[PDB]
């Protein structure tokens, strides 16, 4: 999984990460990477 919750974005459907990752939308912890 990515970064929790508490950045400022908009859900696209998957939860808000609080630093994009490496990824694009795979989230297995709290927020994704909108």
């Amino acid at each position: 999984g990515c970064k929790p919750k508490g950045a400022p974005c908009s859900p696209l459907m998957y939860p808000c990460c609080t630093g994009p990752c490496p990824g694009a939308g795979w989230l297995m912890k709290d927020c994704l990477c909108c």
